[PDB]
């Protein structure tokens, strides 16, 4: 059988050090897991509990959503604009198929989530990554793009894999120079709720004609249960829906029944967030101790992205020996920004705080030794 183009995506560097951790694992040695993008944690007890009485998208789910936005973000939001997808692979789908046509070009910032690129190539797209500079916090701005003939255009904040945000100037400045060159803007909001002192600002409180595109994987702590939603203007609601009726993507019955109840678990959740605001104080402080001294800011999610090129001159070398020799397990910068990932790392702080005390000491012990 002959393949496509289209299907010669790139395999992940980091499954080298996910597979050699499993190997360590094998033949029992404990590692300590910072390469993870994704929570320590499963589904919250009172998501789990709901699934569980009713086995003894939904209108609930959509307006439960609608709710959050005004008490997240004082925005007035019609639950006739929640649209309820398989998680965020399913919401770029969505977006990407409603908006782009074969051969269009959407921006990207690099560093940035690996599967922007992979997911708009995997659909005859052109991915145009934007080398993003420190001194505009790893985030594209106005002049990353100006030069450049884009369809679309797409943020995040807080930003995997730096944990860098936009605050309301810089969202406000990014939407104006997309709308004003034609570049349809998509707000990746998928870490939205783990936050530290920044508070996250939504596409929404500057314009109606933008997608944002969540999930319940992060801050509501249900990796692997496909579940998420979109914001889209009024008009294009039916765009979406007919695309995902007409394509049978949406999300399982059991997951949004979990999810509409995730809703309501503030409790444990911020237990959650606490956990990462005590992790955060340890990167912070030990990192640096470590030999990490050049850091983005990790205004928000669960990362530190690291400039280590003092240290090394291939961070998927480097990385394979950080867990080697330390036990710990974290990621190469190559995913992100393939162009100067070499020369970076990112850290994940999203498991159990003895866990990260524990890495920090391995860190630190293995440091000193090199």
């Amino acid at each position: 059988l002959k393949n496509s183009s289209r299907s010669a995506v790139d395999p992940f560097i980091v499954m080298d050090v996910m597979e050699a951790a499993r190997r360590a694992e094998e033949a029992g040695r404990r590692i300590i897991h910072m390469e993870v993008g994704q929570p320590g944690t499963g589904a919250p007890r009172g998501a789990v509990e709901a699934l569980a009485k009713s086995l003894e998208g939904l209108p609930a789910l959509r307006q439960r959503i609608a709710r959050l936005y005004g008490e997240w973000y004082g925005v007035d939001l019609d639950p006739g604009r929640v649209v309820i997808t398989p998680g965020s692979s399913g919401g770029f789908l969505l977006a990407f198929t409603a908006l782009f046509d074969s051969g269009d070009r959407v921006g990207i910032g690099a560093p940035g989530y690996p599967s922007y690129r992979q997911i708009l190539r995997a659909l005859g797209l052109v991915p145009v990554d934007l080398p993003t500079a420190p001194e505009n916090r790893l985030q594209p701005v106005p002049a990353d793009f100006a030069g450049l003939d884009l369809a679309g255009l797409m943020v995040a904040s807080p930003a995997n894999p730096t944990g860098t945000m936009l605050d309301h100037a810089a969202m406000g400045a990014l939407i104006e120079a997309a709308q004003a060159q034609g570049a349809s803007f998509i707000s990746d909001e998928i870490y939205h709720g783990i936050e530290y002192e920044a508070k996250a600002v939504t596409a929404l409180e500057l314009t109606d004609e933008c997608y944002v595109i969540n999930s319940f994987s992060k801050y509501f702590s249900m990796t692997g249960w496909r579940v998420g939603w979109m914001v889209v203007p009024e008009d294009q609601v039916r765009v979406v829906e007919r695309i995902a009726q007409n394509m049978f993507i949406c999300a399982p019955h059991a997951s949004q029944v979990a999810a509409l109840a995730a809703l309501d678990c503030d409790a444990e959740l911020q237990a959650n967030l606490d956990v990462y605001k005590a992790n955060r104080k340890l990167m912070l402080e030990r990192l640096p101790k470590a030999g990490f001294t050049r850091i983005a800011p990790p205004d928000g999610a669960f990362y530190v992205y690291a400039d280590v090129s003092d240290l090394t001159d291939d961070s998927r070398a480097f990385a394979a020996e950080i867990l080697e020799k330390a036990g710990v397990a974290v990621t190469p910068g190559l995913d992100f920004d393939p162009e100067r990932g070499a020369g970076t790392l990112r850290f994940s702080y999203a498991r159990a705080t003895a866990d990260i005390e524990e890495g920090l000491d391995r860190l630190e012990a293995f440091m000193q030794a090199r």
